[PDB]
């Protein structure tokens, strides 16, 4: 249930905060250069790429319970997102995730954030071989759960809109399916729905089709069917989980090309992304989703993903001694 | 003349190399948080979002034989830039312009990269009121100045393609009138240009229409006039100096769209920006433009872009 | 002050309309292949290459109280078309004029909606020469006047909506300034219209920009100042005209990039087009433009715009004999 | 073998034409209204929305040495294409299906290019409510094989180029699955193509991928696997015959976003559509395709497509009497 699952979190999160005083991690730790220092405290070289070109990608497992979610499958994406940009993991990927999971018991945290990022280095692309392009710097950090809709708000659901100023980036000139911190279209989103007094965006492709939001995948559902953009977004390990949960409900997922129009005319809408999890949506264009309440299908969707997370084939325990 | 301005960086260069092993800013001076420190010494919070998102605008002003060029431009539209961005300029507009120029002498450069970043700071857009989104961060370094044509290579021009694996980020997606530092698009233009045997990417907009490239303006030039891309391009402070210099030679220049066809049937193509100054390309798609030489148009503009760092009424010289 | 121009038109109207019994033109005439039949009899080949691949393009221009308006500008507008596409009018221009004024007269029609017509001919481009493709057909006929808005509805203003499940045909795919019938994107914008339960579409360039609609230009006001988008539309001779009065009246116009927020936010709204003139928008998206009454500026055009029609450097009036 | 095939067509083209003394059908065959009439003797009504603005959808089947080829899949495709644009076949497929096997019957045609046309009649969709928009007009004519590519450029392959001053029309302007005859890109390709001397353009979708060409879908091989557009393209009829031949090969097709620079590295490249067939490209931008000769592959998909035509399954005889 609902209640259940963010009552733990409250509960491991104030045993988290009390720890603050004694263990210098509890607010989040970071890896530099092979160092452990505090998040707040750490400091990445001004003339990084990962900075003076956002040449990077980037990948965020999550650790629910004391338990790593699906971090192969980060891992994973991670990599193919290093190999599409020329970059190359600095480290071996078994040392990487020896180095996460003590990160994490260091921290104490029990409900991480946690990031990866992959830079080219201190050597721009621009008027160099590929030679000199194989030093690629490492950043990873671990933080408490990050949500992109409040516990609170999942309860109701949240209000979104189609944005009419912005369009997402296309896929020939960034590739959605490597993560990255080029936010320009997302963080114009963001200022749209505020300055029309929703919190979420829906960015378009600018052909009358839905991609994704700021941070999250869109999917809709009308008459039992789930809908959920195909191309121009972040293939989401969480919008992967969603599909999991729906094949063991019985219920269809069509990864596709959706109108905007169907956005109108659904009867659930929800969020989904690492830093969250299901995050239903409930009012569109300041008109209700439907009548307006999170719907039954979401709830599927929402305890199903929870549940997910205490099964071995997707997640493990952390040893934090 | 080609020959006077490169021999004059080159002895100017000499001087600064001589004078490394006793000044430790001689490879570069960085702002950080009021403090000046070596360039490759400088470092930013891994939190700053504009490493966490690219939340942030920049602007890049140079230094030429001790002159700031066009100075009071470069600041300008930084501050056009923040207000697109609903970010601020931390510090007081004149406050910025004598910490450079503090910068540029303590450094000993003559001939600088100056770049100048203003990133949303410590707290991200995401589940945000805008009163907690004021304390922006900015960042300011001086280096030596950037070639992304190296000066011999100016004198014979360069190999430049039509991107076809990539098109430019559009302006509903981002303004590219607001300098910024997210080159998802321009790098693999890079990358391609690299596959393909050639140095410089020219992107399209995918409506069949040219755009910029990797770092640089296009100027297309067919008898006797020149062509630039109007819309979905930076407006470059070099390509305002080319208009300026263009007008004081009765040249015409036309800022409107230039279909990509043009590129394949024009006389001279030069790029221009401010890290190189104008910088001609003779040969595009494997194949040369025109005589493969570098244009006499080309060559006026060239004179008369590195003349206008003379002038009074665009530069002013620093007291190192 | 409208009633004038238009009783003028409904008087007219009554004695074209009083005359359809003796005229066998009074609901229109036809020019096909150098013989003039009534309008609603007219037939073309149906291997022109106008219908197999609709590989043509038109204009036109309009007939106000037996003054042709604005023919001259028409005609070069399609001689460009025809160029741009590789076309040429099959006939001296001189011909064409002449041909054409005595089809109005033939036709007693006072208030006329006029269409020339330049298609590639009865063989295709597919497979064939430059030389194979000089022989060039034209159409032309006169109609009655045809309203996109009727004038009763031009008094208090239509309805809007800022299509969403279709967006403009990009200059890239085909040259919108060169008037052309492939309007799949217009018949969308207006099935859309009509599913939301507005009049008018108002297409955008899929880049959150406003472009044109079906059939018409876009004109925004806002503080005194006419926007009207300067790229991915056609460049029509209303709108021509509609700056033309904004010059004699000292209204600065700003034809540019008009994005699709300032629709929202601007003081009034019309359309522009020859088969209707200035057509007032007093609601859009649901929502009334402003005060939802007819903008003091637009009445400003509006009355300029037919003063033109008996301007003599703008028309030229007909001999009906 | 190549041979086989086109040697038939010649014999019973010979027949053909030695019967256009006496037959005046033989040059084709039109349906208008009930009526059937030489093709090109064919007329259609001026005002035909068809023609005044290319308001209508169309499809092509085929037939081949006297039988019928996909006959009713071109049909459903017709009928799926009119209920996207809000039409309808006016009158039952079956009766559709009995008329143009009369017509091919009645021409005496053995290879035969079939089309039918369904517009929105003689009432324009502007300003218009449902009810007035029921009185479709359906065309059909049958003709002689038409090629796109010719039998003998068939055995060497054709040159293509990928057009830089034209870009395919959006799915977000015009539904590219539903058969148009607004082809104001497609043209201006083929005029692209002369240009640059070449025969066949490929036109991407403004994102650096590959979509379509001027009447005919695109396929490229690289390293025994066969890749083709999965978006913005028709979903043809031929090319869905290439992945049956291709399945009982064994040989993988990936209905996939196909990236514009794949066509300057694979191994083999052919076009396919009805008029013509599988037609193999053995240059690409005044480069050979690999060694320039017609790819072992193709050759495969071009002996299993035409052996389709006797496959019971996919085809059936045609009674001349
Ligand atoms: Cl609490
Ligand atoms: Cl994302
Ligand atoms: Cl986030
Ligand atoms: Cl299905
Ligand atoms: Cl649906
Ligand atoms: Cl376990
Ligand atoms: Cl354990
Ligand atoms: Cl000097
Ligand atoms: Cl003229
Ligand atoms: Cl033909
Ligand atoms: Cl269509
Ligand atoms: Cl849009
Ligand atoms: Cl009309
Ligand atoms: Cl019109
Ligand atoms: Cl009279
Ligand atoms: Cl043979
Ligand atoms: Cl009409
Ligand atoms: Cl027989
Ligand atoms: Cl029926
Ligand atoms: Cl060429
Ligand atoms: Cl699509
Ligand atoms: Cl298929
Ligand atoms: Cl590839
Ligand atoms: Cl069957
Ligand atoms: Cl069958
Ligand atoms: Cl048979
Ligand atoms: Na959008």
């Amino acid at each position: 249930s609902m209640e259940k699952v963010f009552a733990g979190y409250q509960a491991r999160q104030a045993v988290l905060e009390a720890s603050a005083s004694t263990n210098p991690f509890a607010k989040g730790i970071a890896w530099v250069e092979g160092e452990l220092v505090p998040l707040h405290e750490a400091r990445i070289p001004l003339l990084d790429q990962g900075f003076m070109h956002s040449d990077l990608t980037y990948d965020v497992p999550s650790v629910w319970d004391g338990r790593f979610f699906r971090l192969d499958d980060h891992l994973s994406r991670l990599e193919a997102s290093c190999s599409k940009m020329r970059l190359k993991l600095p480290l071996p990927r078994e040392e990487v995730k020896q180095i996460l999971v003590d990160m994490v018991a260091k921290s104490g945290i029990r409900d991480a954030f946690v990031e990866l990022i992959v830079t080219r280095g201190l050597k721009g692309v621009r008027g160099s071989k590929p030679e000199e392009l194989v030093n690629n710097n490492l950043y990873m950090f671990i933080q408490p759960y990050v949500w992109v809709m409040e516990p609170e708000m999942q309860r109701t659901g949240g209000s979104a809109i189609i944005a009419r100023t912005v369009r997402r980036v296309p896929p020939g000139s960034m590739d959605p399916t490597v993560k990255n911190l080029q936010w320009g279209d997302l963080t114009r989103g963001m200022f749209e729905a505020s300055d029309r007094g929703a919190t979420y965006p829906f960015l378009t492709d600018g052909d009358a089709n839905l991609t994704e939001g700021s941070g999250f995948n869109i999917v809709l559902v009308k008459d039992g069917v789930l809908y959920t953009p195909d191309r121009g977004v972040l293939e989401g390990v969480t919008r992967k989980s969603v599909i999991d949960v729906a094949r063991a409900n019985g219920i269809e997922v069509r990864v596709e090309v959706v109108p905007v129009e169907l956005a109108y005319q659904c009867d659930e809408i929800f969020m989904c992304t690492t830093a969250g999890g299901i995050m239903p949506i409930t009012s569109l264009d300041g008109k209700p989703v439907n009548d307006g309440k999170v719907g039954p299908i979401t709830k599927k969707i929402w305890d199903g993903y929870w549940a997910m997370h205490y099964d071995p084939a997707y997640s493990f325990e952390i040893d934090y001694e």
